[PDB]
């Protein structure tokens, strides 16, 4: 049940009713492909051509794995975030696979089965998968060599996966995300998730959202040694599930004076996704880092700040004494809209045409200067200047919470007009300094 | 006919002569694939293997469509933009396809033809396409079952499109962009555009720029129901065509005093693409959101601000009284270049080596400290410090408009040196306050 | 030998021991595919179907090349960078290939061989490659037409490369990066690099890092004329190799007073990669633009500033008189971590739980309020609030350099709390102004 409240006083809107799925950790599995260490007619020539693609793929992956895997790591409020190393857990597992005897343990565990748990030498208990046995196919079906065309067809089919895995790694420098169906087919991933040491709620959540799991996973090319090709697939652990989440939408709140350039603006800067988490609130300032599936929101705690739950008071009383609510100030009174979950915020200033329309009937509301809001019931589009926005047509109730725009409480003569990483208190602090000198 | 003017007074350059193609709206088409609801030798075994890939693909897409489609939406002057919901129109059409009887209308309309217009239950008139009839192939060619190898080959060819469509959706969570040739082949797209309810100028523009149309389109996986696979392809509507566009390039303008750290800088912040549109100017602050093809510039109005055409006065008189031109200030006198359409802006400060070269002859100009410009006639590269820039070799005339750098009109002692979202008036406003106290 | 030093005084850490590979220029090669200008049974029907895919691909590429190739160009300290035109060199070479007689020279040079150097009409000496002769296959093997199935199989294999090259160009508007194995196979690229007019150190570096070369290259679709398909592959020139590089990591340094909101913060803004280069330092403010492979760091000089080597003094004495070290100030005392090459910086403020753990033993350190650091020896994870960071497990020694946090030297009453593009001197300059008025 999605709902939404718009706050006329602060030109912001909160969408409630979502359930969390937060990636809090990683699980590393080792996916393996067993390799073969190895007068012409037309059908044998096609076999030699496909066999050469196989050798080249192996040679290509071996040349690729002469270097340690790595990505590119750093050194509205997104600049406040820290800097992780996303594949550091997978790379550490991959580093263990280079120790002597380590690959042999995996090779031995997968001798009689395709699915095995192996505890590596450093105590890490990883699930191991043999997804393709090219050794057994090439040795039992191609080493006999003249032959037939159904072997040519079948060999192209079994080799194609190796060639595609190699292509993906070649244009991604050994590290891919999302994890394609060549790295792990849909059935392999589902059975991997089923055999995973996770709870029953996590298995259902991951199985019902495999496409999201793929986007939150990495495939890390690891080693080719002793006829074994191994890459680490690093899967999300969802350690926070089904807690309340809400999306804060903000838009500029300006005065609407007639004289151009005499207008002052403020904007709440704490927009993003918010999820209750372990007694605090996980705040994701760049809401584009989260993916929404029905009422479930998938985020990654690496792109979050951990905040006191009092941050929610900015939505009811931005002047509350318990949390210093974050705002920016400006003079730029430019018009724009923010499409919310259940409606649209319109910040209409100057001489801009701002309307809301219905498909069949056309314009049904003309906005006046200021910040205003329309629900998605009976509305299909919104227009701000030359920009047409379609609104979301999801079901749910909106509440318009009336209140005076807080920008009216500020005297333009002492208003600090270029504050970015600011708050209610910092702006009051600067006002009182300009007031002292006059 | 592309032309360019450089303004020495403000360290900026405008490239004129371009024609617009602005995505103002969306058109939603429903693309359908008709599905089949269904002792071994070598050729039959290959058929069973390909048939299993088909079942798995269907099963995979069905598991994928258990959730509502969505992307990731937000909550130099790009921070001023609003926030749309790019696939909200497609998702709304897709939501209608889940109503009872809706899929049946599409199935019936496409019974005797592959191209049909269907008015959905909510009055939306959508064009509908059947691009692949796997039902008829599997039922009339594979249900008879021993057989031959040309059936194995042909079935792999017809099934491959379904498998690739499924792969794309699987690593993109049901929403792809650009729209690949598997979603819609080049011929299907061209005939879709031809049968579209659009003007003749729009049909020619889209047909001559299909690769751009692909990049501005989305494919939204929708429903598998009653042996019909349907995905919505959401195509751009170019409601603004052939209006004048120009690209504003800006670069830092600093004083060139000898004492390090005594220099003050300003930079015009209104760089981006500008297109005349419906009596105003559509401003795209993140010029990387537009794609240039010859003299045609393709943009998306969702990444624009609608501005008074008086904003063009900042290029002739930055101190004009009709528009408050946007600038930032700093002390960071770092060297850099901006490659323009027809030349290069060089901001050379401190001890940096800045030159312009020709392929055959080498260095032909050494820049002195300040902001300067060179046309692309006779120039192939520009070097600022350890950075080599190739210049664009497109044809067209540049004009160097002489004038005193406006940074010279500012007294460094009262110059506000960390203004970002500022303007000419805001900076004068702050100067007069620091002047009052001294 | 990677090493790291943490500076408690400034909440920053430097990772030393890396070797550079800086793309300083571009090399343009012309890759060519020779084209053919051209009652049914089952095997001939499959041949006609594959032949139609071939015609459509040619027709598609011809329609694509009716426009000039282009990308999307612009107009912590990344905003200081200039703006290049990445494919301007390739596009210029491609423009020459449209002059009359130019394609014929290439066609003639590659008549008896697949590898040739051709000097174009404007004096550019480009290496030219014929990677696929579909003309000779279609004319000598398919123009004879009933036939066999091994021809159907072989023709699908030889045509597939053309179809995939066409797909890539179709969803990328004629410009791809990275350069896939369809544009240039691994062997073709290696032999291209070997025949390149570059030094022996550059050949080894590029050959041992082809996957990185691919990511730093572009493929530019160019011309279809006189049965020749030509695209320009634009390869990086690494003109700076094996100079020292180091990564600067920064994190917020705040006071740790008990009263909420009374804390002041500063953060060094000069984080990024740094490489010695030609007497200066190449600074890459967006460290995600560089790719690390073992101890080699690959960057692109287009995303760099050229700085005096004195910028390194900010790591030893941020108050040094030779370079004005860049900082930002704020009041936002939010907790976060920065994962470094060999450890983790923890900025722990307020009521946040901050710990460091080992896989087997659990929590081994609890951080107190302030900025602190832990090496990756014996540490596997770090937790700041609800965010778990895995640390990098690479080998190397860390040094903890003790010193008083410089934030303690600032009186909060005159501390400028919203400076972004600031420096040590600018902040002192503002403090002395607020001090004068009190
Ligand atoms: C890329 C970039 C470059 C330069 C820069 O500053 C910023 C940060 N920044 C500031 N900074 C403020 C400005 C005035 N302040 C002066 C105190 N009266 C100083 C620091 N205002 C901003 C606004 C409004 C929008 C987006 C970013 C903003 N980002
Ligand atoms: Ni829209
Ligand atoms: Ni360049
Ligand atoms: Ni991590």
């Amino acid at each position: 049940n999605i709902t939404e409240e718009f706050y006329q006083s602060t030109c912001s809107a909160v969408s409630k009713g979502y359930l969390s799925a937060l990636r809090t950790g990683w699980y590393t599995s080792v996916i393996t492909i067993e390799l073969s260490n190895i007068g012409t007619d037309a059908k044998v020539k096609l076999i030699k051509q496909e066999l050469d693609k196989y050798k080249n793929a192996v040679t290509e992956l071996q040349l690729l794995m002469q270097s340690t895997p790595a990505t590119n790591n750093r050194a509205f409020l997104g600049f406040l975030l820290g800097v992780g190393s996303a594949i550091a857990s997978g790379v550490a597992v991959c580093k263990v696979l280079h120790l002597e005897g380590e690959v042999n343990k995996i090779k031995s565990a997968l001798l009689s089965t395709n699915k095995a748990v192996v505890s590596l030498s450093n105590g890490v208990s990883v699930l191991t998968f043999k997804v393709l046995d090219l050794k057994n196919y090439i040795d039992k079906q191609l080493l006999p060599i003249i032959s037939n065309i159904e072997t040519v067809i079948e060999f192209q089919q079994k080799n194609n996966r190796l060639l595609e895995i190699t292509r993906e790694f070649s244009v991604n420098a050994g590290v891919t995300t999302p994890v394609s169906t060549y790295m792990l087919t849909n059935s392999e991933l589902l059975s991997l998730i089923n055999d995973m040491p996770i709870t029953n709620d996590q298995k259902k959540l991951m199985s019902n959202n495999v496409q999201i799991v793929r986007q939150q996973s990495y495939s890390i090319m690891c080693i080719i040694k002793e006829e074994v090709l191994a890459y680490v697939v690093q899967l999300p652990l969802y350690g926070v599930i089904d807690t309340p989440c809400w999306k804060l939408h903000t838009s500029p709140l300006c005065t609407t004076n007639t004289k151009e350039g005499s207008n002052i603006c403020l904007t709440r800067t704490d927009r993003g996704w918010y999820c209750d988490n372990a007694g605090s609130v996980s705040f994701f300032p760049q809401a584009e880092t989260c993916k929404v599936q029905s009422n479930r929101v998938f985020c990654d705690t690496m792109n979050s700040l951990t905040l006191p739950s009092e941050v929610n008071l900015c939505n009811v009383d931005i002047f509350n004494p318990k949390y210093d609510c974050k705002i920016m100030t400006s003079k730029a009174d430019v018009s724009s809209s923010v499409i919310t979950s259940l409606g649209a915020i319109v910040s209409c200033y100057g001489k801009t045409k701002c309307t809301a329309s219905n498909k069949n009937r056309g314009i049904i509301k003309t906005f006046s200067n200021g910040c205003d809001y329309v629900s998605n019931k009976g509305v299909d589009t919104v227009s701000v200047g030359n920009t047409l926005y379609y609104v979301n047509k999801q079901e749910g109730k909106s509440l318009y919470v009336k209140g005076e725009p807080i920008i009216n409480f500020y005297d333009p003569l002492v208003f600090p007009s270029d504050e970015f990483d600011a708050s209610i208190s910092q702006v009051n602090e600067k006002i009182n300094q300009s007031l002292a000198f006059i």
